[PDB]
C-alpha cells in the first residue's frame, strides 16, 4: 500500500528540515553506488530487550535508498528463553525466514482469533497478514535468528501485548 | 502495486480452473496453520543453469499463503564464476541480501543507464528499483548465495 | 488500500461457492435501487459482549453493494461501564463519530506507544490510523453510541488486549 | 486512492508555503492528544444555500490530522423543501447516513443514467459509487441532516 | 487507480459468467499475438448522437487485453457544429489529444466550477482530472476527431449536462 | 501504480529546489487554462538517434499539468529502417497507437520470453504491459509515427538490448 514511486529512487532526505508522507529526497543526479548498499547486519546485535529480543532495522529511516521503493527487512535474534511478546506491524505483511535456531512463529486471525503457529527451523518462511497479531518465541538451543521482510519502506511496529 | 487484500489471508487455489488477476482463493474456514509455513528453501538447489545460476522461486504460485499478501522471497546460489545475466523484475522492487560468499550485484538507472554497483559480502543489502535491469556475478571463491525479497506476490522474471 | 473499482458498482454475491479477493459479484444489469440502501441500523443493539459492546457491523458482507466500494460503517453501542477492550482495525483507518452519550477514545502509536486520548461527547470526531491499537471507554450517563467509518469494505477487528 | 501512509500520522501543516500532492506534514513529535479530534460539527449551519443546504466540511483542510488517512465525513443539512442538486465526489465512494428527517437519495449510473433512488429516514444507509452524479431532496417535515463518508481526505465536490 | 496486474497478461473473458471487480481472465497459455492488437479504429465512424458525436470505445470491454493493465483510448469524432455536452470520466484522468479539425476542450474544477479552456489544432494535448466535469465543441470547419487517453481500464463515462 | 491525487490539480514546480516522489506543485491558485494544454507536438522531430528513432516526451518533466494525474503521451517517429532497439517501460504499461507508417510491435513474456508480436498499420493499437521487453521496428516505406500512451506521469525509459 505504499505510495507508488514516480522515479527511478529518491534517497531519503534525513535531516530536511520538511516533513511529508515518506520523506523528501536528496537530489538523485548526487547518487552513487554507495547508496544502494547497507551494511548496517554486519554489526551484531549490541543488546536485548527485557524479554531477549534485537530488533536490527532496515527502513527508509536506515536505509535511505529504501525510499519509495515499498520495502523493509528487519533482522531479529532472540536470545535462549526470548520471545516477541505479542507484536503488530501496522502497515505492512511480514514473511519471516528463519536462519537460526528454532522458533515457534504464530498470527492470529480477526476471526476469534484463530491462532495460526508452527514451529520453524533455517530455512523455512512464515507469512503474517498486515496487521495481524503475532509472536516468535525461541524454542531452540542458543539464539535464534529470522528475517522479517514487509511491504513497506516503514511499515511500524506495535507491543500489543505481553505473555 | 499489489491489490490490497479485502479479508486476512486468501490462500491462493491453484487447481481451480479460472483465471483472474491473481489467483482465486480456497475456503478460507479450511486454512490450517499449515498453510502459512513454506519449506522449500530446505532443498539445495538441484541444477544450474548454463550461467552458474540457481533460482528457487517462492511465489504465490509455490506458496499459496502469499496469495494477495504482496510479498515474494526468491533463493538465488551462484556457482564460483556464475553470473545471472542482463535481467528485470518487471513489476516489484527487490531488496537483496548476501548471505554466503561475495557478488558483484548493480542495476542501471534511466538516466542514460548509469550504472550503480557495489560488491556484496554476507549481511549486505541492495536495493533494485522495480522494473530496472541488473546484475549479480559471483566474485567469490565459492558458491554465492543471495535472497531477493519484492514487494509482488508475483514479481516476474525476464532476461534482457 | 482496498483495490479500485473497475466499472460503477459490484453487489457482492454472498452465496457464490467462488472465494476470491473480497467477494464475486452479481450481474450488475439484476441491480435496483433496493440494493445501494441498507438498513441494518434500524434494529436496536440485540446484545452485548461480556465487556459491555454491542457492535453492528456495515461490511461487504452485511451490506453487499459495498464491495469494491471501499467503505464501511459500523455503529458501536456502550452500556454504562462498558468498553471495548484494546482492539485493532488492521486493514483501514477508523474515523470516529460520538453521537450520544460520553467516551474515552485513544490509539497508541508505534513510538513506544505513545498514547493520544481525548474525551468525546456528541458531535465529537477522532481519527484512528490504520492498523493502530485502539479503545472506548463509556465515561458518561446511559448508553455511549459512535459510529465508526473505515476506508475499506472488510477493514476486519482484533482484540488485542483486555485491560 | 488516497496514497498511503508511510508513518503514524501526519498532521497537514496548513500554513505551509509549500503545494505538493495532499499536505505537508507537522512535525509528528510536536502532536498532541488535541490534534486527533475534531470539533466542528458542534456548530450548527450558520447558513443555507439558495436550495436549502447547507455542508459542514471535514476534510484534512479544516481536520489536519486526516492528512495521509483516507478518509473524510461531511454533515448535511436541508431545509424544508431544500436539495443537494446534481452533484458528484470526482475522487471518493460517498457512504450516505440519514439521522434525522427523511430523504430522496439518488445516483446514476453510467450506463444510459439509470437512475437508483430511495427514501432514507434516520439510520438508512446509502452508498454513492465514486465520481457518479448523484442528490437528495428532503421529503419529510422538519430539517433532514445526513453524514457522508468518503474515501478519502479531500473527495472533491462539484454541481454539474 | 486500477488494481495493479498480478501477472503478464490476463485478456478479459467476455464470455464468463462470473461477474468480479474487473474481468475474469482467459487461460494465458491460449493468448496469442493476435490478442494484443485492437484494430476497432480501422472502421470510420457509423453514426453520431443527436448533437454529432461519435465515440469509438476501446475499453476491456472491447479490447480483452487491456484487462488489468490500466489504459483505455477512445476516440471522437465532431460533426460541424457537434458538441459533446457536459460529460465526466467518473473513474481516470483523460488525456485528449486532437488531430484532425479544431476543438474548444475545457474542465470546471472544484473550486466554485472554475473553467479551465483551451482551444486545440492537431498535436496538442489537453489534460482533464480525474472525475472533473467537461466538454469539447468542434468550432473548425469539418470534422473533428481527438483521442482520449485514460488511465483505467474501464473509466466510465456520464453526460451530466446540457450545454 | 501512481499514487492518486489528493486536490483537483497540482502543476509540476520543475523549478523547485526540493526533491520529493514526483514533483512539488505550484500554487494550484495560480493555475490558468494555458497551463493544462501542451503544445510539445507541433514541433516536428528534430533529430533522431543511432538507429533512426526520434522520440518527442510528454511527462510531467515537459508537461507539468501532467503531475499526480498518472498519464504520459510520447510520440515515436522511425526513419526507413528504423527501430528502437529492445526497450522497457518500467513503471507503466504502454498503450501504442500507429498514425502513419508501418511498423512491427512486439513484446517478450516473463514465461521464457514468448514473443507477442503483430505488425501495425494507421489506427492499430498494441499493448505492451508494465516492464516488459519490447521493440518496434519500420517495415513500411517512409517515415512510420505512432504514440505511446502510458499509465504513469513519468513511466521511465530503459534500453535493455540491441537487435
Ligand atoms: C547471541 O547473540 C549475542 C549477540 O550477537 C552474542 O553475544 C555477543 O558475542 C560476541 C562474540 O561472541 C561478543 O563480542 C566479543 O567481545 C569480546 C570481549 O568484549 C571480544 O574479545 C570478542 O572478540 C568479540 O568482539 C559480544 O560482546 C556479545 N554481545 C552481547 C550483546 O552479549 C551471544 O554470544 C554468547 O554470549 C556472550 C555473552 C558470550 O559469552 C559469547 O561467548 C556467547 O557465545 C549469542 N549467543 C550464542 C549462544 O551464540
Ligand atoms: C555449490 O552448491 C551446489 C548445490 O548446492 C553444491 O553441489 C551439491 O553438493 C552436494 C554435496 O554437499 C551434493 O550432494 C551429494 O550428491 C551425491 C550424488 O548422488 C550423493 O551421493 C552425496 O551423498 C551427496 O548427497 C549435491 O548433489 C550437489 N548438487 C549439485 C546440483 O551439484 C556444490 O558443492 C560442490 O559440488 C558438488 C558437485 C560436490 O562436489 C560438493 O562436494 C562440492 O562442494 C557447491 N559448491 C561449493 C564450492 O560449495
Ligand atoms: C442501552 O441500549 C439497549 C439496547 O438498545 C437498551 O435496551 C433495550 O431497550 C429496548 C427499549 O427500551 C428494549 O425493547 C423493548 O422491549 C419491551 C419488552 O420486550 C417492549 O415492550 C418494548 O416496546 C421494546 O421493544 C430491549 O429489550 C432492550 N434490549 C436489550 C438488549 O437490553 C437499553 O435500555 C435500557 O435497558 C433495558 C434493559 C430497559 O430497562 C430499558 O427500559 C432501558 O432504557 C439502553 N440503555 C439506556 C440507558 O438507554
Ligand atoms: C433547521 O436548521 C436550522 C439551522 O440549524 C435552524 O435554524 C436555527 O435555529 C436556531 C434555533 O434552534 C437559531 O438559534 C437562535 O438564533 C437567534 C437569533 O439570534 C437567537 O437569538 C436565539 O437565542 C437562538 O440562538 C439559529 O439562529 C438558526 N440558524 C439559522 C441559520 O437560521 C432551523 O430552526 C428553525 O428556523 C430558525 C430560524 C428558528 O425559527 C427555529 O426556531 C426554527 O425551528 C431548523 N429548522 C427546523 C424546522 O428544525
Ligand atoms: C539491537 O542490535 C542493533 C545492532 O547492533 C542495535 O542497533 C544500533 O543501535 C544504536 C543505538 O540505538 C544505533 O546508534 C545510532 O546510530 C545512528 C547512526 O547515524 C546515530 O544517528 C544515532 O544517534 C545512534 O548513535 C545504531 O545505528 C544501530 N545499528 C544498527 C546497525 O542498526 C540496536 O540498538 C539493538 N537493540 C537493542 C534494544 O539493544
Ligand atoms: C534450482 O533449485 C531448486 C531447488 O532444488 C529447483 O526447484 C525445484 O524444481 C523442481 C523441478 O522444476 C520442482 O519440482 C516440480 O514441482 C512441480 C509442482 O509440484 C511439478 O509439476 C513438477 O513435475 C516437478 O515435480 C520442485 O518443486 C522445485 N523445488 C523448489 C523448492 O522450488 C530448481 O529446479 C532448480 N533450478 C534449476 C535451473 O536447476
Ligand atoms: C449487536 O446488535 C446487533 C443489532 O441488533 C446484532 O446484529 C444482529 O446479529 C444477529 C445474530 O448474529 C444477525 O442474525 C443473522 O442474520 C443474517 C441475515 O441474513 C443470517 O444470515 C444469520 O444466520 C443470522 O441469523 C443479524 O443479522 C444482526 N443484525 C444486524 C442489523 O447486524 C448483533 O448480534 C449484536 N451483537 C451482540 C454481541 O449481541
Ligand atoms: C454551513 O454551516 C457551517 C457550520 O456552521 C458553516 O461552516 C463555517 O463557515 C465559516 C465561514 O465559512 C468558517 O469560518 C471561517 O474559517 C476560516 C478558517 O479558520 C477563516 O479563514 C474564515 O475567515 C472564517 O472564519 C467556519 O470555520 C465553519 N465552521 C465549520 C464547523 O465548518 C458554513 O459556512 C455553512 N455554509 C453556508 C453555505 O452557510
Ligand atoms: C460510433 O462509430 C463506431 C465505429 O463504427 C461505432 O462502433 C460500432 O458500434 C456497433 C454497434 O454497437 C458495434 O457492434 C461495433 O462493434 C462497433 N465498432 C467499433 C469499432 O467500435 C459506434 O456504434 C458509433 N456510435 C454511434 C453512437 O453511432
Ligand atoms: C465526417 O465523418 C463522417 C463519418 O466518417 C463522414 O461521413 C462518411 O463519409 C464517407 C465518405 O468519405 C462515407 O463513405 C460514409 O458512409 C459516411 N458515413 C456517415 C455515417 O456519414 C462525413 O462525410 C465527414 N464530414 C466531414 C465534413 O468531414
Ligand atoms: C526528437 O524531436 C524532438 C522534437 O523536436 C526533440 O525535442 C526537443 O529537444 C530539445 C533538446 O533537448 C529540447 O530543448 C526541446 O524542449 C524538445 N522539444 C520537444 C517538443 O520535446 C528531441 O530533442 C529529439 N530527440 C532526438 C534524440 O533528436
Ligand atoms: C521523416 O521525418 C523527418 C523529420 O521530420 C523529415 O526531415 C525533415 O523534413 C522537413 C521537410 O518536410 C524539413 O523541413 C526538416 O528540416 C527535416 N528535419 C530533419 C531533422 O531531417 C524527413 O524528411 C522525413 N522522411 C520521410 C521519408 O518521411
Amino acid at each position: 500500500a505504499d505510495p507508488g514511486p514516480l522515479q527511478d529512487f529518491c534517497l531519503a532526505d534525513l535531516n530536511s528540515p520538511l516533513f511529508i508522507n515518506g520523506y523528501p529526497c536528496r537530489n538523485p543526479a548526487l547518487a552513487t553506488s554507495d547508496d544502494f548498499i547497507y551494511s548496517g547486519f554486519k554489526q551484531a546485535p549490541s543488546g536485548f530487550d527485557q524479554w531477549g529480543l534485537n530488533v536490527t532495522f532496515v527502513t527508509a529511516g536506515q536505509f535511505p535508498a529504501l525510499n519509495t521503493l515499498g520495502l523493509t527487512i528487519n533482522r531479529c535474534v532472540l536470545l535462549p528463553g526470548g520471545s516477541t511478546q505479542f507484536r503488530t506491524n501496522p502497515r505492512a505483511s511480514s514473511l519471516v525466514m528463519a536462519t537460526e535456531g528454532e522458533i515457534l512463529e504464530g498470527f492470529y486471525s480477526t476471526n476469534d482469533n484463530q491462532l495460526y503457529v508452527k514451529r520453524l527451523t533455517p530455512g523455512d518462511l512464515f507469512i503474517i497478514p498486515p496487521g495481524l497479531m503475532h509472536f516468535t518465541v525461541n524454542v531452540g538451543t542458543g539464539n535464534a535468528t529470522f528475517y522479517a521482510s514487509l511491504n513497506s519502506q516503514n511499515p511500524g511496529g506495535q507491543i500489543v501485548g505481553l505473555m
